RNA sequence: AGUCUUGGAGGUAGAGCACUGAUUGGACUAGGGGCCCCUACCGGGUUACCGAAUUCAGUCAAACUCCGAAUGCCAAUGACU
């Protein structure tokens, strides 16, 4: 299915690992919505970071 | 470029004491002197006077590895952004 991706939280700050998959997610400002499809692939960057993100399912 | 995917290369942190060294303690002991006895340093007895090896447990490492993670890196492979 489908979720959404926003931001409770900046990215200057974080090291240049995290910074670079925020700009990969389409997120550039904060509280951005972007919304994708379920995937692994993208869910693997989430599991990857979850703390700069409050996820939104549907 | 990032993530997921399978595929590795590599010997730290850790852990292990099998190699390397270090080192604890007991049993055991070649052998060694010593109380010295019998006495050609020659015949043999003796102790906690030591003791190599010996095995039993025991620790220890930047330049000890039979072991060995997380990650990080080169990848192929598709997928997504």
């Amino acid at each position: 299915a489908k979720l959404e991706i926003t931001l409770k939280r900046s990215v200057i700050g974080r090291p240049e690992d995290q910074r670079v998959t925020v700009r990969t997610l389409g997120l550039k400002k904060t509280n951005q919505t972007v919304v994708h499809e379920d995937n692994a692939a993208i869910r693997g960057m989430i599991n990857k970071v979850s703390h700069l993100v409050s996820v939104k399912e549907q």
